[PDB]
């Protein structure tokens, strides 16, 4: 199974994508990640994306 950097934080309130650092915060505490961001997809809907990688 392929070890991926990124998941998408499952059942995140995209109206926190809104506020600075909330998704790397809450990936970081809520699920030790590395780091997160929000990201738009192909179309257009944000989720909050948290990065098990470091770089
Ligand atoms: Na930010």
């Amino acid at each position: 199974v392929m070890d991926k950097c990124k998941k998408v934080y499952e059942n995140y309130p995209v109206s926190k994508c809104q506020l600075a650092n909330q998704c790397n915060y809450d990936c970081k505490l809520d699920k030790h990640a590395r780091s997160g961001e929000c990201f738009y997809d192909e179309k257009a809907n944000l989720q909050c994306i948290c990065d098990y990688c470091e770089y």
